DNA sequence: GCCGGTCGACCGGC
DNA sequence: GCCGGTCGACCGGC
C-alpha cells in the first residue's frame, strides 16, 4: 500500500474536516481524494481519470479490441475497464466520467503496481450497518483470473472508512480506519447475497493476520465463495419456498 | 387510484420543470389533494399525534391490518421512541415515497426517476421477498380491498445548467400480470421495470393476483438457486 | 451478538 | 430482445 507510509496523516487531517449537508457522506470522499492529490500527485487518480490518461497517451489506438489491449493485464483489465462501446467511442472530446459501479474510488499507481482504494464513509450517530464492501462474485472472477495469469504481485485492494457525526447543518469526521483485503482471512468474509452479492464489514473491524501467498489467498477465497454459494442455493428454497408454498 | 383520475393534470405539470423529482410530484399533490397526500414518514406522525393518549409499539402498532402495519411502520424502538418533540423523518429503507389514503383506502405511491438520455436500466421497484410476505398477509387477514402499489414514472434529461422531465408515465402494480414481473435476485431481490413496459391487464381478482404472485415468487426462487449452483460454483470448483 | 434484507437507480454481454 | 450484475450505505428482530 503506497498509502499506509502517511495513514497517520491523512488520520489527522480528514479527522475534522467537514461537509455542507442536504451516499450522505459520500463527499468526505472528494477530500481524500484531494489530500492524495496533494501528497501523492503522480501516483492519484479517480479510476476514470486513470482510464482517460491510458487512451489520450495512445490516440493512435482507437476502438475497444486495441484500446482494451493497453492493459497488458487480464485481471485489471477486468477490475477497471468500461464497456466496449464505452471503449468504443471514447475521445477527448468525449472522456470517461464518474460511474456509479466502478469498482475503486481512487487508484494509486507506482511503478506499474495498483493498489485500488475504496473509500467507506459512515454514521456513526446512527445504526452500524456494516456496508457493501465489494461484490463476492466479482472478487471471485477476480481470483480466478489471478491463477489463470499468475498474476500475484500485480495489486491490492484497500479501503478507507471515515466515520461522522452530524453536527448542526455540518458533517464532520470524528474518526477513520483503514485495512488491506488480501491481509484478511478470506474465509471469514461475509457475504450477503440479497445485498448485491457483497462482502459485508466494517473496517475497523477487520482482521489482518493472514500469512500465507497472495495465491494461496485467492484460492481460499474461492473455496469459501464457492461454499457459500452451495449454502445459500439451499437457504432459499428454506426461506423463499417452503414459507409460500401453502398459499399455492 | 386516487392518483389515476387527474393522470392528465399531473403530466402536464411535469413536463418542463426543472434526480430529486419526488419532491415536484409530492408538491402537486398536496396543493391538489390537500388532505390525502403524505410522505410515509408525515403520515406516522400524524397517525401517532392524532392519539396521543395510546404510547409504547404493542399499544401504537394496534392504530393502523397486520398488512398494512408490515408495509408502513417504523419497528418497536424507534416506534417507542415516538414523540412530538422527537418525530419521525425521512427513511431511505421505507416502502412507499408517498401515500394518499381516503375513507381507510390506502395509495402506496413510489416515483421513479429515469435518466431517459443514458440507457433504459430498469431499476428496482419494490423487494419481490417483500412483497411476498405482503401478498401472504393479504390472504392470511383475508384484505384484499385496502391498498394499491401503484407507480409513476418520471423521465428526465440533463438538457441545460439543469435536469429537465421529458415525460411520465403511471401504472399499478396489482393491474400487472405477476408471472411476468421481474426478480433480479442479486439486486436485493428487486422486481425491476419500466413503469411505461408495465403490463396493465390482469383480469382478476386482488386475491387471485397474489396466490398468483406467491406462486411466480417461489418458482422464481427455485430458478435462482440452481443458477447459483451454474454460475457461482460449477465455474470455480476447477481452482479451489 | 448474530445475522441478513431494503432503498436508490444504473450498463452491457451476446 | 433478453438478461442480470454493482455501486452506495444503512436496521432491526430474537
Ligand atoms: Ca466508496
Ligand atoms: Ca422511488
Ligand atoms: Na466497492
Ligand atoms: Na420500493
Amino acid at each position: 500500500s503506497f498509502i499506509k507510509p502517511i495513514y497517520q496523516d491523512i488520520n489527522s487531517i480528514l479527522i475534522g474536516q467537514k461537509v455542507k449537508r442536504p451516499a450522505a457522506g459520500e463527499p468526505f470522499e472528494k477530500l481524500v481524494y484531494k489530500f492524495l492529490k496533494e501528497n501523492l500527485s503522480d501516483l492519484t487518480f479517480k479510476q476514470y481519470e486513470y482510464l482517460n490518461d491510458l487512451f489520450m497517451k495512445n490516440p493512435a489506438i482507437i476502438g475497444h479490441e486495441a484500446r482494451y489491449k493497453l492493459f497488458n493485464s487480464p485481471t485489471l483489465l477486468f477490475l477497471l475497464s468500461r464497456g466496449k462501446a464505452a471503449t468504443e467511442n471514447w475521445s477527448i472530446e468525449n472522456l470517461f466520467e464518474e460511474k456509479q459501479n466502478d469498482t475503486a474510488d481512487i487508484l494509486l499507481v507506482k511503478d506499474q503496481f495498483y493498489e485500488l482504494l475504496d473509500v467507506k464513509t459512515r454514521n456513526i450517530s446512527k445504526s452500524a450497518f456494516a456496508p457493501n464492501i465489494i461484490s463476492a462474485y466479482k472478487l471471485a472472477q477476480t481470483c480466478a483470473k489471478m491463477i489463470d495469469n499468475k498474476e500475484f504481485d500485480l495489486f491490492d485492494i484497500n479501503y478507507l472508512e471515515v466515520d461522522w457525526e452530524l453536527n448542526g447543518e455540518d458533517l464532520v469526521c470524528v474518526s477513520t480506519s483503514f485495512a488491506e483485503l488480501f491481509k484478511s482471512e478470506p474465509s471469514e468474509l461475509y457475504i450477503n447475497w440479497a445485498a448485491a452479492m457483497q462482502i459485508q464489514f466494517h473496517v475497523r473491524d477487520l482482521d489482518q493476520g493472514f500469512n500465507g501467498t497472495r495465491e494461496e489467498w485467492a484460492k481460499s477465497y474461492l473455496k469459501h465463495f464457492v461454499t457459500q454459494a452451495e449454502q445459500r442455493a439451499i437457504s432459499m428454497i428454506d426461506k423463499f419456498v417452503k414459507p409460500f408454498k401453502k398459499y399455492i
